[PDB]
């Protein structure tokens, strides 16, 4: 297989379906990436749900067990037992939310677990992702809060573009990484169309294997997110994958695909699983609710996952109520499987030129 | 299959190997019963380790979700998705340790979860085990603390024998239960040989499908336990299974089989799993210890379980250190698989007339 090849097989409006070919496997797009361990699931179970690629959280791995240790033990794929592609984030987002002194060189921060001091820069982020053995590497950027003034959004976007060039050069300096992995750049600019355009222009001049739309899902609400995607995604190179970071709910995903997004990740299906929220085609349910205590139906009436084949709502209700590990295992398997089934229906409907109708039918039932 | 048939295929000294045939499956003996949900494992994984039967904890089930509710939903087998035999305890032990007013009629207690008041008697215990759909039902007895004076041990043994007769009559009164399940009686009498003999005589006069040795593993230490088993197990009917409740460590199991025990249960391999303790043929290890942080070997060098096929000590170390659910999943699968492999080696060595040598070789390596 090639290092990286994105092929578009079918289109409907702004929506696309296709494949990314990488050395460790093929990724069907639009794709949902479960976030990693993928909590409460063995890798074989994650694969059985249909996932082609998972996301590794760089910030957590660099604190424990550490990037150098993972490299010494053979890299992240070997360590956790997932042999398909892994996308790693840059680590910078969780620094600004979980761990600080920022500068043009990077950020220094104290670990939220031990108070130990750490450093992240474009160069060190790319190095850590190399040590983990990531297949898709994210450029290191600077986050813009919401809301942001135009001056603040411009300053952070401009720094992010300088850091994108440093990320590109760091990635390219490392022969093994340049030859075997891919590098994605991140568009910034908050809700401002001129800043998004300047960011897209800068990233395309540098050149990346794919382009993320950054700075969304930070509190702006779905209407505003869709409005920004409306003008932002067409600014990115059409022939490369478009990645919406940190999104999201099923209806967010459908609307984002309608606007040209190809890749998604979020902790929602996993985090919601342990919390009691199960996704169904008729909307989410909270399995902890007393109304499910004697409900013999599966979590979802149509879902093909192994949980819905075997166990009832009533049983999963009792497990989650009791705080049993198996309740988290089953809820998470179902939720990840539901997301993969959603992505499959999206890919099929685009391939068949009926995605617009699918999106209408999905929303009508999901919000009935 | 018959309701209950115990056949002894081979003997060596006091040790026996054979089979229990029941309507829901065959149990190979000596048997280790994992305790149930079996924490952090799907039923198919429990079966894949080699378990023929699991134990259901009646005290926990009667509080949540409740025995009547489980019956309304189709019984415990259907509820949790395990279709092979289930042995249920009487509930009385956990009342005396987790939840009280005791009398000749039974015990009343307050739930440790909600303060709600509950009742257990021989009749109600048998009824709850019927509602759960248990295949092997335990008679309801009264526990004797260790140490116990002779007068106290005699009073509790005598009450236990009266309650054993009430358990027998309650079980036999219920046609569906009498025809499809089995009933085990529990020998009491603390460390006193004359009381153990009186208890064995009383239980055999009533007549049970199997006989447990109760009142051990309550703080007496291994030497004293083995001394009591030395004289207690031969008092029980030879042609029925002998069950040592709440035991135990691998070396306890080997020594108890040498003294004629056929069945075991304990929470140790599951509870130890989440705590970091992994069993190996060279003794237990605590995977949390820093010495395992870069150890690429499996938990045990000989173990055939799926965990030892796929993941390293270093990875499981990192999971357990981080408190990840998957660390508990993997540790528990390995520990239960280790116990089943121990039981298989015991059965094979008895069948081949080399159990004495196996026991010597096992102890020499396990305690090296
Ligand atoms: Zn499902
Ligand atoms: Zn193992």
């Amino acid at each position: 297989r090639p290092r990286f090849s994105f092929s578009i097989a079918a289109r409907e409006g702004k929506a696309r379906t296709g494949t990314i070919e990488m050395k460790r496997g093929v990724i069907r797009t639009p794709a949902f990436m479960p976030v990693g361990t993928v909590k409460a699931l063995k890798p074989e179970t994650v694969r059985a749900t249909g996932a082609d690629i998972i996301l590794g959280n760089t910030y957590h791995l660099m604190l424990r067990p550490g990037a150098e240790r993972i490299a010494k033990l053979g890299g992240l794929h070997s360590f956790m037992g997932w042999d398909r592609p892994i996308l790693t984030d840059s680590g910078g987002y969780q620094v600004m939310s979980l761990s600080t002194k920022q500068s043009e060189e990077g950020v220094t921060f104290k670990s939220h677990l031990d108070g130990s001091r750490h450093m992240l820069s474009p160069e060190r982020s790319i190095e850590i992702q190399h040590l983990l053995g990531s297949d898709i590497v994210m450029a290191f950027d600077e986050c813009t809060p919401y809301p942001a003034t135009p001056s603040r959004a411009a300053s952070s976007m401009e720094r992010s573009m300088r850091w994108a060039k440093r990320s590109r050069d760091a990635f390219d300096s490392r022969k093994e990484q340049a030859e075997n992995a891919a590098l994605f750049g991140i568009q910034q600019g908050s809700v401002f169309e001129n800043l998004r355009q300047q960011s897209a222009d800068a990233l395309a001049e540098i050149g990346f294997d794919g382009y993320a739309v950054g700075g969304l899902a930070v509190g702006e609400g779905q209407d505003e997110m869709f409005r920004v995607l409306d003008f932002s995604v067409p600014m990115l190179p059409d022939d490369k994958p478009h990645y919406l970071m940190g999104v999201g709910k099923p209806d967010d995903i459908v609307g984002a695909v309608e606007r040209g997004i190809d890749m998604f990740d979020c902790v929602l299906p996993t985090r919601s699983g342990r919390n009691g929220q199960a996704f169904t085609w008729d909307g989410p349910i909270n399995i902890r609710n007393a109304r499910f205590s004697e409900d013999l139906k599966p979590l979802d009436s149509e879902c093909h996952c192994a949980v819905c084949q075997k166990w009832s709502r009533a049983y999963i209700h009792a497990l989650i109520r009791a705080g049993e590990i198996l309740g988290a295992m089953l809820m998470t398997e179902h939720n990840i499987a539901f997301y993969q089934q959603l992505m499959q229906k999206i890919r099929d409907s685009i391939s068949e030129g009926r995605f617009s109708q699918f999106a209408q039918d999905f929303r009508a039932r999901y919000f009935a």
